C-alpha cells in the first residue's frame, strides 16, 4: 500500500493498485493518494475512461470502511476533493457522497460550525438535479434527503431553490414510480416542516402547486409512497384550509377529493379500515392519540394506520371543502362499495362538522334505511355511524325521537348474531348514555336483556359488550333496587358463559378485542368491589404516520395563529364457582404444549384475568382456593416456558409485553406500596415475567434520531422490560420502595450506546419522582449519560443532547446546593452545553427546547449558579436562545416565558420586560418576526397584569 500510494502519485501501478485496493476491499493519506491519483488521471485525458471510473471505485470502497474512524477534517477534504475534480465519473463520486451520508452522524457533524460544507453538498446535488445518469439521479435525490434529516441542518439558507427543485422534478409525469418519487416526498415533508411557520409565501406557492400533483401521483412501493403521500397531506392540512378561504384552488382540491374516493372504495375488505383495527374500550388512552367520537384506533397497531390516516385526513379536507355535501351524494350512490365508504366516513367527519338540524335528521333516516342491510359489513358500520351521529346537542330534538326508538328497535334485536353483536351493542350502549328516549320505554327491554342473557343477551363478549352490560347493571340497580341479586348473579352467569378462551373461534376471531381490563372491571362491579385503578396513561408505541403528526402537533396553534383561520359473597362464590373450570380446561390445553398468536395471547389474557381477580376470589376460602392459586400460577409458567424456546421472529415477548404493559402502575412510592397491599398476585404475575426475561437476555442501531425515538416499538419494549424487573426487585426486598435499588441502576449504567438513549424516558420517570438514589447512582448515571455527548457520532445528534439535558434536570439539586463529587460533573457539562454545544450549532430544535427548560428550572433554584462557574448568567444564554433559535423553540419560549416574571419582586417587571423585549424579531421585511413579538406580547399580557400597559402600547406601536 504505500509503494502503491508512491504508484497512484505507469498504468501498471495505477490499474493494479485499484485491483489490490478491490482485494482488500491514517486513512487520510490513502485517500489523499487516491485523490491526487484520479487527479493526475484527470489531467492526463476508452482506457481513460475504464481507469477514471475505477479509481474512485476504490475511494467509495474506502468511504465504506473508514466512514466510522473519519473525523471533520477528513469530511471536508472528500467532500472540496469530490466538488474539485469534477467540474464520465459522476456513479462513482455520487457513490462516494451517498455512503459519506449514509453514516447519520456524519450529515450532521457536517451542519457544524458555518454549515459552509452542508451548503456546498446541498447545492452540488442542486445543481446536478438541476442539470438532469437517471439512478445516478436517483442517488443524488437520495443524498438530497439523506442531508436535508438533520434536525440541525442550516435550510433556511439554502432553501430558495430546493424546494422549486424538488418539485419541479416530481412536475414530470412518468418514469412509472420508484425510489425517485419516493424520495421526491420525503424531502418534500422535511423541508416543508421546517419552513412551516417561517416563509409563508413560499409555503402557500408551493402548496398551489402540489396539491394537484398529488392527485395525479396516487395512481390506483405503493405502499411507502402513499404512506409519504398521507405525511404531506397531514402537513399541508392547513394551507389548504386557508386557501380555499381566499378560482383553480377549488376545482383542483375537488378532483384531489375525488381521486381519494374512488381510490378507498375498490379495497373490497382485506385492508379497507377492518372493524379490528378500532377499541371501544373505556381505558385511559393518551390525549395525543387518534380517535373519533366513539371508536379509536386500537393500541399497538402499527399495521392499521394508514386507513385510518386516509380517512382522517379525507374528512378534515371534506369539512374544509364543502365549507368553501359531497358526502350525502355519495351516500345516495349505486356502487355498493361507494355507500360502504360513506359509511365509514360518517364518524370520522361528524367529529368536525357541526351539522345542522336537518342533516342530521336526514343522514339518520338514511341510515335507519342502512341498518337493516343483511350484511355484517355494512349493517355494522351502518349502526357505528348511527351512534356517532347520536352524541351531539343535535340529536336531542323531538323531531326524531321515534326515529331513535327505530334505531333501538334495530338493535334490540340485532344482539345474537356474532357477525353484528358488536356495533348493535355501541349503538344501545350510546342511546343509553346520551338519553335520547326516555327511562320508561326502554326498562322492558333492558330487563328481558338482563334476565334472559341468552336471548337477546351480547351474544360474543367483546370490549363493548361489557361496556353495555355494565351499563346495564347499574340502569337496574337504580330501577328496582329490590332484587339486585338477580342482576348481579345473571350479570355473573353471562359473563362466564360467553367468555370461552380455550377456543379457536374466540380465541382467534375476537380475543384481540376483548381485554382483562374490562372483564375485571364488570366483575368487580357485580360482586360490588370497586373499579380498578389505572391512573394514568396507557403507553404505547405508533408508527411511522402517526408519529409524524405527532411532530406537527405542538406547532398547530401558531399556524392557525400565522395563517389567520354477605350477599356479595354469594355472588364471589357464585363467580368462582362458574370460573373454575375456565382454568382447568386452559391448563389442560396448556399441558397439551408440552401455539398460534392467537391461541397464545388469548391464553395470556386468561391469566392476566385470573392474576388480577385472584384478591376477589380468596375471601371465599372453600377449598377451591388453594387450588385455584396453583392453577392459574400453573398456566403461568407452562406459557412463560412457550414464549422463551421459541423464534425471535415471531416475537411473543412482543405480545406479552404489550398486553401486560397497562397493568404496570407509576414507579412511585405510595402506588408501589399499594401494589404489595391489593393486588399481589398480579406482582408474582410480574416476577415470573422479569425471570423469564432475564433468562432469554441470557440466552443471547437507532430507528430514528428524533425526540421521538421513544415512541418507537424498540424503545417501548426496552422501557416494559425495565419496569418490569424494576417492578419484581421492588417485591423482592420489601422495604426498599422508592430507593433505586443498585441492581436497577446496575443494568442501566451496564447498556449500550443505542439503548441508553431508548430508555431515557424510564430514568426520567424514576429520577423525577423523589426517590432515594446512591451517591454513586447519580454520579455514575451522570458519568455515561455525559460521555454519550461527547463521541462525534452523538455530539450533534438531537436525542443524545435532550437526554443529557433531561439527566441534568433530574439531580437539579445536588449540584446547586452543595459541593458533592458530582458537583464538577455538572459543572462541565453545562459549561460544554451553553458555551461550546450551542453556538456551535450543534443543538438542534428540541435540544435547544430541553435546554429552555433545564434553565427557566435552574432560575427557580439558583438563578445565579452559571456566575459562580463563571459564565454569562443563565436568564443572558436564555434571551439569547431566544433571540436566535428556529421558530419552534421561539414558540416554545415565547409560551414558556410568562412564567419568567414569576422568579422576582413585583418591583422589577417593567426592567426585566425592558430585557426582553431586547430580545424579539424587529424587522418590516420579515412578516413572521412581527408575527412572533405580537404573540408573545399578547401571551405576556395575558397572563401578567403588571405588563398590559406595555404590552398593549407596544401592540399599537409597531
Amino acid at each position: 500500500f504505500k509503494e502503491i500510494e508512491s504508484h497512484l502519485v505507469s498504468a501498471t501501478a495505477r490499474k493494479d493498485a485499484v485491483e489490490a485496493l478491490i482485494a482488500y476491499f491514517a486513512y487520510h493519506r490513502l485517500f489523499e493518494a487516491l485523490f491526487r491519483c484520479t487527479l493526475i488521471e484527470k489531467e492526463a485525458y476508452a482506457a481513460a475512461a475504464a481507469r477514471l471510473e475505477r479509481c474512485p471505485e476504490a475511494l467509495r470502497l474506502a468511504v465504506r470502511h473508514g466512514v466510522t474512524t473519519i473525523r471533520r477534517k477528513t469530511a471536508r477534504a472528500i467532500i472540496d476533493h469530490i466538488v474539485q475534480v469534477l467540474p464520465p465519473l459522476l456513479a462513482g463520486y455520487v457513490k462516494v457522497l451517498y455512503e459519506f451520508l449514509d453514516n447519520p452522524a456524519s450529515a450532521e457533524n457536517i451542519a457544524a460550525l458555518s454549515g459552509e460544507g452542508w451548503e456546498v453538498c446541498v447545492d452540488f446535488c442542486i445543481d446536478v438535479l438541476s442539470r438532469f445518469g437517471t439512478h445516478v439521479a436517483v442517488d443524488v435525490l437520495s443524498c438530497l434527503y439523506m442531508l436535508c434529516i438533520a434536525h440541525n441542518a442550516p435550510i433556511q439558507r439554502k432553501a430558495d431553490r430546493l424546494p422549486h427543485v424538488v418539485i419541479q422534478l416530481l412536475q414530470l409525469r412518468q418514469m412509472k414510480i420508484g425510489e425517485l418519487q419516493k424520495m421526491a416526498f420525503a424531502t418534500f415533508n422535511i423541508v416543508f416542516q421546517r419552513m412551516q411557520a417561517e416563509d409563508v409565501a413560499l409555503c402557500k406557492t408551493l402548496v398551489k402547486q402540489v396539491v394537484p400533483l398529488l392527485s395525479h401521483w396516487w395512481q390506483p412501493m405503493l405502499n411507502s409512497i402513499r404512506d409519504e403521500m398521507l405525511k404531506t397531506l397531514y402537513g399541508t392540512r392547513l394551507y389548504i384550509q386557508a386557501l380555499l378561504r381566499e378560482e383553480s384552488f377549488p376545482q383542483d382540491v375537488e378532483e384531489l377529493l375525488d381521486t381519494l374516493w374512488c381510490d378507498y372504495s375498490r379495497r373490497e375488505e382485506r385492508a379497507r379500515l377492518q372493524l379490528d383495527d378500532i377499541t371501544f374500550t373505556n381505558m385511559l388512552l393518551p390525549p395525543d392519540h387518534p380517535r373519533t367520537g366513539i371508536f379509536s384506533l386500537r393500541p399497538h397497531h402499527t399495521a392499521g394506520e394508514q386507513n385510518w390516516a386516509l380517512l382522517e385526513n379525507l374528512a378534515i379536507l371534506e369539512a374544509a371543502y364543502s365549507k368553501h355535501n359531497r358526502v350525502h351524494q355519495k351516500l345516495h350512490s349505486l356502487d355498493p362499495a361507494v355507500r360502504l365508504s360513506a359509511l365509514q366516513l360518517i364518524p370520522f367527519l361528524t367529529r368536525h362538522k357541526k351539522p345542522s338540524l336537518e342533516d342530521v335528521a336526514e343522514t339518520l333516516e338514511d341510515l335507519s334505511k342502512h341498518v337493516t342491510a343483511k350484511q355484517a359489513i355494512v349493517a355494522s358500520w351502518a349502526m357505528l355511524a348511527c351512534s356517532s351521529l347520536a352524541i351531539h346537542e343535535v340529536s336531542r330534538h323531538p323531531s326524531l325521537s321515534s326515529s331513535w326508538k327505530q334505531l333501538w328497535q334495530l338493535a334490540v334485536r340485532s344482539l345474537s348474531l356474532p357477525p353484528i353483536s358488536r356495533a348493535s351493542c355501541v349503538l344501545l350502549n350510546s342511546i343509553l348514555k346520551a338519553n335520547l328516549i326516555p327511562r320508561h320505554e326502554l326498562a322492558d327491554d333492558i330487563n328481558q336483556i338482563v334476565t334472559t342473557a341468552d336471548i337477546s343477551g351480547p351474544a360474543i363478549l367483546v370490549d363493548a359488550s361489557l361496556g353495555l352490560m355494565l351499563n346495564l347493571l347499574r340502569f337496574r340497580n337504580n330501577m328496582f333496587p329490590n332484587a339486585s341479586q338477580a342482576t348481579s348473579n345473571h350479570i355473573i352467569r353471562w359473563v362466564f358463559v360467553r367468555w370461552s378462551p380455550a377456543e379457536l373461534t374466540y380465541a382467534s376471531l375476537h380475543g384481540t378485542h376483548a381485554t382483562p381490563y374490562d372483564l375485571v372491571n364488570l366483575l368487580r362491579a357485580c360482586y360490588g368491589i370497586s373499579p380498578l385503578v389505572m391512573a394514568q396513561p396507557l403507553r404505547l408505541f405508533n408508527g411511522p404516520i402517526v408519529l409524524h403528526w405527532k411532530e406537527q402537533a405542538e406547532m398547530e396553534p401558531f399556524i392557525r395563529y400565522l395563517l389567520l383561520l354477605a350477599g356479595s359473597n354469594a355472588s364471589r362464590r357464585l363467580a368462582l364457582e362458574l370460573f373454575y373450570p375456565k382454568v382447568e380446561e386452559l391448563q389442560e390445553l396448556a399441558e397439551s404444549w408440552q401455539v398460534s398468536m392467537e391461541r397464545l395471547r388469548s391464553m395470556v389474557l386468561a391469566c392476566l384475568t385470573g392474576a388480577l381477580l385472584l384478591p376477589d376470589l380468596v375471601n371465599i376460602n372453600s377449598s377451591l382456593s388453594r387450588d385455584l392459586e396453583s392453577a392459574v400460577f400453573s398456566i403461568v409458567d407452562a406459557t412463560l416456558k412457550v414464549i422463551l424456546n421459541s423464534p425471535p421472529s415471531e416475537n411473543l415477548f412482543g405480545m406479552i409485553l404489550a398486553s401486560s404493559a397497562p397493568y404496570i402502575p407509576h414507579l412511585i412510592e405510595p402506588e408501589l406500596i399499594a401494589l404489595k397491599r391489593e393486588r399481589p398476585h398480579l406482582l408474582k404475575f410480574f416476577g415470573k415475567l422479569s425471570e423469564a426475561l432475564y433468562e432469554r437476555s441470557r440466552r443471547e442501531t437507532l430507528p430514528r434520531r428524533d425526540i421521538l425515538l421513544s415512541y418507537t416499538p424498540e424503545a417501548f419494549y426496552l422501557e416494559t422490560s425495565l419496569r418490569i424487573h424494576f417492578l419484581d426487585i421492588i417485591r423482592l426486598n420489601d422495604g426498599e420502595i422508592g430507593r433505586i435499588p443498585e441492581p436497577i441502576i446496575n443494568q442501566l449504567a451496564g447498556l449500550s450506546g443505542e439503548q441508553f438513549l431508548c430508555c431515557r424516558e424510564f430514568m426520567r420517570e424514576i429520577f423525577t419522582s423523589d426517590a432515594i438514589v446512591p451517591l454513586g447512582g447519580a454520579t455514575t448515571i451522570l458519568e455515561t449519560a455525559g460521555h454519550i455527548v461527547s463521541r462525534y457520532e452523538y455530539a450533534c445528534c438531537e436525542v443524545a443532547l435532550c437526554n443529557c439535558i433531561d439527566i441534568m434536570d433530574s439531580f437539579i439539586n445536588l449540584w446547586t446546593d452543595n459541593h458533592f463529587d458530582i458537583a464538577e460533573m455538572a459543572g462541565d457539562l453545562y459549561h460544554y452545553l451553553v458555551k461550546q454545544s450551542l453556538p456551535n450549532n450543534s443543538m438542534s430544535a428540541a435540544a435547544q427546547i430541553r435546554l429552555a427548560s433545564l434553565l427557566l428550572h435552574l432560575l427557580e433554584v439558583k438563578s445565579e449558579y452559571a456566575s459562580n462557574l463563571g459564565l454569562p448568567s443563565s436568564q443572558s444564554t436564555l434571551l439569547k436562545i431566544l433571540q436566535d433559535g428556529p421558530m419552534k423553540l421561539k414558540h416554545y419560549i415565547g409560551l414558556e416565558i410568562p412564567k419568567l416574571f414569576g422568579l422576582y419582586v413585583l418591583k422589577t417587571h417593567d426592567d426585566i420586560f425592558v430585557d426582553v423585549l431586547e430580545h424579539l424579531p424587529s424587522d418590516p421585511d420579515v412578516v413572521e418576526g412581527l408575527a412572533f413579538r405580537l404573540f408573545v406580547l399578547a401571551e405576556l399580557a395575558c397572563r401578567w397584569p403588571t405588563l398590559l400597559r406595555r404590552s398593549i402600547y407596544h401592540t399599537f406601536e409597531i
